[PDB]
């Protein structure tokens, strides 16, 4: 009985010291009502290189990408010049945080956003708007509009709104195209977002790390990631990539199958193959729902809101040091009724 | 050795009694399908006094506030009759509770709703629709449709849906301008909506009341922090607001900057500086999404719906007093083989 | 002091046992981002019976339910004829999986589904799609699309689009009506869905079962429960229904009384009656929202995609048995300082 009641003591006592050490973190599930919130930067992006006004008004029929193709060939574009050309037909106009009051704002309460508008994706080049410091949630939340103004009365003619993390604006405008909101020009659009807060712990195996430098890590791997295929390809560099500096940007004859290829590789790219640490404080943001406001207009007024709470996702440990000596002291006091002092 | 392990057990006694009592409680997430949801209520305001076909018909331009200021000022309105000329352009028809069934529900099946339609608001008269006794969830949500009459073929006229809880009828149209649901008239609108619930615990240094003293403290706080900067600027009151019962109501000349300024003090009013308790048993219910149905319309007709299920947090204790005394009594065990007979 | 300490050791054990044995199962609850999504099903359905533009069109008038009975009675329909004839109003064109690239796909990359198009549902004949494994949901969620086409430019026609698992293939489609979303006839729509995957935990007292057998229980106690009232009223059998086998099906005659009966049936139709069941492993798919793209178009396309994250309620003990001992034992050592040897 003494051996068979110190086999089952230490056992009792290795099933504690697991669960304590060798265990997954567990996770508080909430649904906060933040009074400050940071709000996402939002991308606006050109659609599909076949849809740009820039292509499609001048030709006759509706271009597809092949064709396109044929006109970047016969046309001998810089693609430099030909991923400047294609923000133009949108000529952002005005953007600007403002409240939803019983007195209209005008121009005097409303926080004017200047946006980044030399970003170079996938479909061309796109503008970032951002905040620089969290808005009052406490009665509501704001209202940002984003006004676009536009030459001729387009028909047909859509961009993308993508809603991200200023913390993840290095890697997040590539899957605009997939992770984006379509928006229809001269048309006003809501696009509700929802926040999801996650903090996770920093563990030894797994350390986390801010949000900068994981977005660091990401745009690392991706760069390597296209620029491995692309010189497989043809050995060079298309505008929307920053990473091999030196190697020379694609021309014309190179471009049709270098962007070709790079569409397949962007189908299947997966984050996980991109080992990089988790991020200890990671907002994400995603659209809630959109909605369409009035028929045709002058100008694309895109509004980004929230009328949602944050989920927040926090990892902590259920066991602590203290319940661990109390657990592996009762296993003693029942097996063998030892102490410290006893074994001592 | 027994001095270092005394100190040792009753440190671990203590962190085991600190964290049976002093600790946060902890929290379960569930996203529940309850079989009978209690309907929000659907608070129907008009859009704001700059927009009122009261004041937009009859002039020539598309007034501002200001204008709207000057016509009050000329029209020597009484501001109880300006309140209610303002509720008149959505004219209720008809308000029921149906469910999409196989064979469309006609008159007999529908409960008829009678809106409250006395409510003073920031905007003007707004009319609240409530239901009594829950609603059955098991096969599908049911739908209710608020229908609304008006004389002329109104333009880019607006109001708002405002979705709420029946226990907060009292602080919750206030905000409906912004946190409400913009509503283009003689247009179908669906406003389908999310629930969550929240079950708090009573702590003594927090304890919550029932859902009717929090929202008649929320109250409270308001009329008061509302009359002391409208007492500030020209002591009186406004049409929507209730306290101090003897202050005369505001007349035409000082209206206009008594709302200039009530403007300003609502967009930063905070409900953390109104400490009120918070509620046993909370429900609320934000707007899942908002979708338009068909085009022009003879009668504004709002849909309010749930596709979605709820979303429960209850707070509970993850420590019990049989662990806590289990958890001492194992430190007890291990670092002295103490226990109430020896230590006795 | 001998004989108290015996009553609470007694009792600090009795609680301990509780805690570990009678005590519900505690829910961990994830908002996590699946690389691999399994699709959902999506049920194509005709809107109400008195709508089918198999009645409405060749008549003046717009039929009521009442209408249409009289219709039956007069043309002489066989009730599986009828039941024919109702789907032939979207004519399935093309169905396909497709992601939302830089270079848009063209008939080579998309996946072709094929629907069942032989469901016999409430309402009358209709399709259900499906996947047979899951897509990849590393970079984006891609986007189904089923293509409809018609004979005549209809006006206010409607179906219904009620996403739902494979795994409730047999007892989903009869909810359509009330459970699905509302698509309009020659007009692109998107509908935006959410997951919800819920881990059940094998219980004695409640055990799980595979998600076809607990579908193949609601399908089985959904077919006696129609019948007993449909034999209770004619003792026959609607189209929808396959349980009796050698019941015949209905004819022109009774099928309006039939009718007419299940539609109130199926309204307090409650799934707690059917004591079947959980799902070890269930998922859900709620719709997150529905977006109306474009204006009229002669072909009906309807998108099914999901803008957000997958919800993961599992269900775990949060107590195991080897800190159940060590409670023993801390309470044994706590209040009369006892073991296993000591006991023993």
């Amino acid at each position: 009985i003494i051996i068979i009641s110190c086999i089952g003591m230490f056992w009792n006592v290795v099933e504690n010291i697991k669960l304590y050490f060798y265990s997954s973190p567990s996770v508080k599930f909430e649904y906060i009502k933040n009074d400050s919130l940071y709000f996402p930067a939002i991308t606006i992006c050109p659609f599909l290189l076949n849809w740009n006004p820039f292509f499609t008004e001048s030709i006759s029929f509706f271009p597809e990408m092949n064709d396109i193709f044929e006109i970047i060939e016969t046309n001998e574009y810089d693609m430099l010049y030909l991923w400047n050309k294609t923000d133009e037909y949108f000529q952002y106009d005005d953007s600007y945080v403002y409240q939803d009051a019983l007195i209209e704002e005008d121009e005097f309460d409303r926080s004017s956003i200047i946006p980044n508008t030399e970003i170079m994706s996938v479909s061309g080049k796109c503008h970032m708007y951002s905040l620089e410091e969290p808005v009052y949630i406490g009665n509501a939340i704001p209202n940002i509009l984003i006004v676009y103004n536009h030459s001729k009365i387009y028909k047909d003619k859509w961009i993308k709104v993508l809603i991200h993390s200023i913390e993840d604006k290095l890697t997040s405008h590539f899957f605009a195209i997939n992770v984006g909101v379509d928006s229809l020009l001269q048309q006003m659009t809501e696009v509700n977002f929802q926040v999801i807060q996650k903090i996770n712990l920093n563990l030894s195996n797994n350390p986390c790390l801010f949000p900068e430098e994981v977005d660091k890590c990401f745009k690392k791997c991706l760069d390597n990631f296209m620029f491995k295929d692309l010189s497989r390809i043809h050995k060079c560099r298309l505008p929307f990539m920053d990473y091999p500096p030196d190697i020379p940007y694609c021309n014309y004859t190179n471009f049709p199958q270098m962007y070709t290829r790079f569409n397949k590789i962007l189908k299947g790219f997966n984050k996980t193959n991109c080992l990089c640490p988790r991020k200890c404080r990671e907002t994400r943001y995603e659209i809630q729902y959109q909605f369409n406001i009035g028929g045709f207009n002058n100008q694309t007024f895109i509004k980004i809101t929230s009328r949602n709470s944050i989920t927040l996702e926090t990892e902590y440990w259920s066991y602590n040091f203290y319940s661990l000596l109390s657990d592996i002291g009762g296993s003693l006091g029942l097996f063998l009724g030892a102490s410290i002092l006893s074994m001592c």
